[PDB]
This record gives C-alpha cells, structure tokens and sequence, in this order.
C-alpha cells in the first residue's frame, strides 16, 4: 500500500483505490494503474520533472529503501494477475529488486522529487508507474 500526497491530490495504484478514493476522483487510468482523488488537507510530497534513471524505492516486505537504476517509461508486458488480465502496461519503469504483493505504492523518488509509485513485481523485477509527465499535480 502507499500513496503520493502533493497539493490536495492523492495518487495511488487504481487497482488499491478504495471507495473514498472513486467517490472523490479526478483522473484514472486502467493501462497506467494510476487513480488521483481529491484530498481536504495539503500534501508535503513534490513531484520530480527531470530525466533521472537512477532514485530509490521503499520496500514494504523488507521496511528498507534500495537505491536502484531504472527504464525509462515504456510500454511492457505485465503477467496476469488478480488484478489485471495479462496485457501491456503504458508509463512503467523497471528495475532489479524486490517487490512482492503487498509492495505496490510505495515510492520512487531521485534528487528531484517523487518520481514514481511501485506497480509491479516477481522475478527480482520491480515495476513503477512513472508519474512525472502529469504535469498538472502541480496545479
Ligand atoms: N500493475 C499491475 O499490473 C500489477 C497488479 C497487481 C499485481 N501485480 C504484480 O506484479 C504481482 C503479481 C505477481 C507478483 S510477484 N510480486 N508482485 C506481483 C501486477
Ligand atoms: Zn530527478
């Protein structure tokens, strides 16, 4: 589980959106796995608009955050799950670490800011759904 929290925008893997969530929605985006809702309170978070290909993630399964070198945002295939039918996935970067279920939310960022949350993993891959191009979470 986790969340990004900038501005009064939440964003969250669509596929964790709860019903507060879709009752308070501003955009969502099944290829993505990305949902934003609206929030009441202010969020600390800021988000990166740079190139970066080298940040950190948190682990969940293992409470520890790994420095990791990753894709840049691309069109990959994603195993079928209990939450997505076997298909391709627009915006995702890969890495080599650990995420197991459970992972997903948990953030991606570089010097610049939050660049991503965890969607997928398994095989020593992890999987983030960029969020740098959303340009409007600024807004
Ligand atoms: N964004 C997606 O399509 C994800 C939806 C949630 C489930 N996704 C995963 O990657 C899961 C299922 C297989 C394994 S092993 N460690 N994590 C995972 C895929
Ligand atoms: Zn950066």
């Amino acid at each position: 589980s986790g969340a990004i929290y900038v501005g009064n925008y939440r964003v969250v893997n669509r596929h964790l959106a709860t019903h507060n969530d879709w009752a308070n929605l501003v955009w969502e985006d099944s290829s993505r796995d990305l949902l934003v809702s609206s929030t009441t309170a202010q969020g600390c978070d800021t988000i990166a608009r740079c190139d970066c290909q080298t940040g950190v993630y948190y682990c969940s399964s293992r409470r520890k955050h790994y420095p990791v070198s990753f894709s840049k945002p691309s069109l990959i295939f994603v195993e079928a799950s209990e939450y997505y039918p076997a298909r391709y996935q627009s915006h995702l970067m890969l890495a080599v670490g650990h995420s197991e279920p459970g992972d997903c939310g948990g953030i991606l960022r570089c010097q610049h800011g939050v660049v991503g949350i965890v969607s997928t993993g398994g095989n020593g891959l992890v999987g983030f759904a960029d969020v740098r191009d959303l340009l409007w979470l600024d807004e």
